[PDB]
């Protein structure tokens, strides 16, 4: 009754990184989900059986798949399932839902356990497939203030970061000072580069930076390296006159969230200015 549902068509489902796919969904009749940036939807899947060997993984991203023999895996799901995924589009990107979905493979120290149910299903989807979503939901919303904003994302945590940043600069026409600090493992794992480069070129109040935590020899990389929290500290927060006056929004793997939070507390940032999704 109260929660709305849409039967969507898959527009595309391309790899954006070795272990991340961008699922793009078309909403029926060109309508839009009435969400807020930072929110999420629930995807549901029927019973199914999929093989990793059938995933479309481009050769550019296949290196670690071959290296760890990840095409061995199969996922057998006996009953319908449901999971949450965050919108990577912002609300005025009408008619679509964009998601960034990390494949949850078996842990390497435990390789024979079942692969992740829903991410394996999503990775099997191809253009033209149908996909049912409900919502929207969420609580990871921007504060309505004039404070400087610092966004920290890592890996698939890109999704709500993109939603938030575009919402501020395009829908809200914000003049707030904004920066985005994004951690990727190596150059091929970067994505949405055109999106944020364009925003920074058009908005004097927005800048962004990528740090590579494991740069590869073929990257010819001369930018920032290491964990993103160390890069943000060294190149911006260390010398900030008043880091406690900023609002920090972050989404990354658990160990990135913990390192960022620790660093901000050590700088005297208060918990009300440190925001994560639940
Ligand atoms: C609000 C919210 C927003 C989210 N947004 C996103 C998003 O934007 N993008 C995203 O990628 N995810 C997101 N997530 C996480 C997402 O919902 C899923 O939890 C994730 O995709 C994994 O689900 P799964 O069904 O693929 O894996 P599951 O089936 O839940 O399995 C999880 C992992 O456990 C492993 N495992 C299984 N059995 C065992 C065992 N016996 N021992 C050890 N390990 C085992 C699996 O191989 C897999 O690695 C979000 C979650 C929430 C709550
Ligand atoms: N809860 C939510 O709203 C959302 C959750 N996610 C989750 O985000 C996760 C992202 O994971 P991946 O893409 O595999 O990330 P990853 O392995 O590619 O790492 C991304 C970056 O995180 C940082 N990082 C990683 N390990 C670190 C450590 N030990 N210490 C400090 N920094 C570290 C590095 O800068 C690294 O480049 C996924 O598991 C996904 O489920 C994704 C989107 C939204
Ligand atoms: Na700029």
């Amino acid at each position: 009754g109260p929660v709305k549902k849409w039967e969507c068509t898959v527009i595309s489902n391309d790899n954006k990184a070795t272990f991340i796919k961008e699922l793009k969904l078309a909403i029926p009749d060109g309508e839009s989900v009435p969400f807020r940036a930072g929110g999420y939807i629930q995807i549901e899947a029927p019973a199914h059986h999929v093989k990793y060997a059938d995933f479309d993984v481009p050769e550019k991203y296949r290196g670690d798949w071959d290296k760890f023999n990840l095409f061995r895996y199969e996922s057998k799901v006996d009953e319908p399932i449901i999971r949450a995924y965050s919108m990577a589009n912002y609300p005025e990107e009408f008619g679509i839902i964009m998601l960034n979905v990390r494949i949850a493979t078996p842990p390497p120290n435990n390789p024979n356990v079942p692969p992740g149910q829903m991410s394996s299903y999503i990775w099997s989807l191809k253009a033209g497939d149908k996909c049912t979503i409900s919502g929207p939901f969420g609580e990871f919303f921007a504060k309505d203030t004039d404070a400087e904003m610092v966004f920290i994302g890592g890996g698939a945590g890109m999704a709500p970061m993109r939603s938030h940043i575009f919402d501020q600069l395009k829908r809200l026409k914000s003049k707030r000072k904004m920066s985005y600090w994004y951690g990727a493992r190596s150059k091929r794992e970067m994505f949405y580069v055109e999106d944020f480069d364009g925003l920074a070129a058009e908005n004097d109040n927005f800048v962004w930076h990528c740090a590579l935590s494991d740069p590869q020899p073929e990257d010819n990389w001369t930018g920032y390296t290491g964990f993103i929290h160390n890069v943000l500290y060294e190149n911006y927060l260390k010398d900030h006159e008043a880091p406690e006056d900023c609002e920090y929004y972050m989404c990354g793997p658990p160990m990135m969230n913990a390192a960022v939070i620790n660093m901000l507390k050590n700088l005297g940032v208060e918990e009300e200015n440190i925001l994560l999704d639940d």
